[PDB]
């Protein structure tokens, strides 16, 4: 499962929860793309806190986003990961937009 909430303008909190198969990746793809080309979102927290473990084709749903966000100078935050998703998103060399706090503190300092 997962939530896309707009918490401020053009702020919106990936949150998710347990498991996140390729069909709810594809929603989510398909969902904030079309934000980021409107303008609609400029800043994307990632919640992997309660996530269980999602289809091999979520690490391209992020890193996919992160190049759309970059090409509008938007901000990406990868939120609270687990051992797994940490492995992978530092494999890539992302350790510069991990981070573990609570969401409260990720969201007010993007205000």
């Amino acid at each position: 499962a997962f939530q896309l909430e707009m918490v401020t303008r053009e702020t919106v909190v990936i949150r998710l929860f347990g498991e996140l198969d390729h069909h709810a990746v594809e929603q989510i793809r398909a969902k904030i793309s079309t934000a980021i080309f409107q303008g609609a979102v400029t800043t994307i927290i990632w919640n992997f806190e309660r996530l269980s473990f999602m289809d091999s084709s979520g690490v391209g749903l992020v890193l996919g986003r992160m190049r759309e966000l970059e090409a509008v100078a938007g901000r990406t935050i990868l939120l609270n990961p687990s051992p797994t998703m940490r492995k992978v998103f530092q494999f890539s060399g992302l350790g510069p937009w991990m981070m573990d706090a609570t969401e409260e503190e990720a969201i007010d300092r993007v205000r």
